[PDB]
DNA sequence: CACTCTACCGATAAGCAGAGCTACCTCTCGAT
């Protein structure tokens, strides 16, 4: 696409069927600088879910 | 001086109970 010139190989090419999972990442990601801590040890608590 | 007859510590298993069982991560759901 970026010149133009044909590939020197061809491509296997034609319909597949996809499936779109569960998993996406905006789902998942997670940052913490800080945050809550537990009561009882004051350490940091888990979960994306509770920062 | 040839006998048993019992108090010893070995070396046995011998039976047992418990101690342990990858790392990190997600979410929903119920009970207190």
């Amino acid at each position: 696409g970026h010149t133009g010139k044909k590939l020197m190989a061809q491509v296997f090419f034609g319909p597949t069927y996809y499936q779109r999972l569960r998993h996406m990442v905006d789902d998942k990601i997670h940052a913490r600088a800080r945050g809550p801590v537990q009561v009882l040890t004051r350490q940091p608590v888990e979960g994306r879910s509770r920062d």
